[PDB]
């Protein structure tokens, strides 16, 4: 069987990688105008998530490990449409830190956006080695939107999400926005897309929901607030199971929070063997926690 066992990059420690954490910050900070003012804060989190979102249980293929999104199957896979916005975003750190892996570049970039957008610290570990081309997964690894809450259980299971974990994931929905040109939908999940809260449980619960078709003639569901729900992010609406939870993390942030962070650990972490002895999980300081 497949084993990825993690190998910390040779002689680096934790300040080395707060280093990288604070190029990408200093970065996210800078590039404020990216997507009319949002910032590429949403598109990282997006890419350390489809990044890991490969991961086949079954016979440990895919996942963060590998770094594999660095070679064009991946990298032109049509569900990543756009994330070459936030690989040429990562270009410069990675050549001001070439010791650096590929998976734990492009997963750290994740942590790194959530932090920055003052969600919960989430805490990352290092050791992702880069693997060969032939490595890399075939497309269509990744779910489709216009499916409902069965489709979205069975496809979490892949990655050994529960209930809760899938709704705590899709929280980040509350980021950034769907683009009509890369995926077919259009438009953001509510009104504060570049700060990390629990607006996507309030809006789901709380906005007058209208099916519609868009301008790709897709279906998706759209508020008069000008907001919008893919039909995946509905079915959590629609599932009793679901449901019960988008309403506990409506009501709690700071339990939406400690969920999302285990959650997003655990998806940029699947497929990774770490050794006994390896570091402890980092975490790292935010930009402002140290003055900078
Ligand atoms: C059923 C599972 C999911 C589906 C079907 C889905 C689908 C989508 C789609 C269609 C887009 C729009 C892409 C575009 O037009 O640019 C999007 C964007 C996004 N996705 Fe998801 N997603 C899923 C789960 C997740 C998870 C688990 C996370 C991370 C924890 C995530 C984070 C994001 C973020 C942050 C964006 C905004 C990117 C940007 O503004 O550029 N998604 N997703
Ligand atoms: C990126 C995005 C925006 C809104 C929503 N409901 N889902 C995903």
């Amino acid at each position: 069987t497949l084993v990825h066992v993690a190998s910390v990059e040779k002689g680096r420690s934790y300040e080395d990688f707060q280093k990288v954490y604070n190029a990408i910050a200093l970065k996210l900070r800078e590039d404020d105008e990216y997507d009319n003012y949002i910032g590429y804060g949403p598109v990282l989190v997006r890419l350390a998530w489809h990044i890991s979102g490969t991961w086949d249980k079954h016979d440990n293929t895919g996942g963060s490990y590998g770094g594999t999104y660095r070679f064009k199957k991946e990298f032109n896979d049509p569900s990543n449409a756009g994330l070459q916005n936030g690989f040429k975003f990562l270009e410069p750190i990675h050549k001001e830190f070439p010791w650096i892996s590929s998976g734990d570049l492009f997963s750290l970039g994740g942590v790194t956006a959530v932090q920055e957008m003052q969600g919960p610290k989430i805490p990352w570990r290092c050791g992702r080695v880069d693997t060969p081309e032939d490595t890399t997964p075939d497309n269509g690894r990744l779910p489709d939107a216009d499916k409902d809450a069965g489709y979205v259980r069975t496809f979490f299971q892949r990655l050994n999400m529960n209930d809760r974990e899938v709704v705590a994931l899709m929280g980040a929905h509350a980021l950034g926005k769907t683009h009509l040109k890369n995926s077919g939908y259009e438009g953001p999940g509510g009104a504060a897309n570049n700060v990390f809260t629990n607006e996507f449980y309030l809006n789901l619960l709380n906005e007058d929901w209208k099916l519609e078709k868009n301008d790709a003639n897709n279906e998706q569901w759209d508020s008069k607030s000008g907001y919008m729900m893919l039909p995946t992010d509905y079915s959590l609406i629609q599932d009793p199971k679901y449901l019960s939870i988008v309403k506990e993390y409506a009501n709690d942030q700071d339990k939406f929070f400690k969920d999302f962070s285990k959650a997003f650990e655990k998806l940029l972490e699947n497929g990774i063997t770490f050794p006994k002895d390896a570091p402890s999980p980092f975490i790292f300081k935010t930009l402002e926690e140290q003055g900078l």
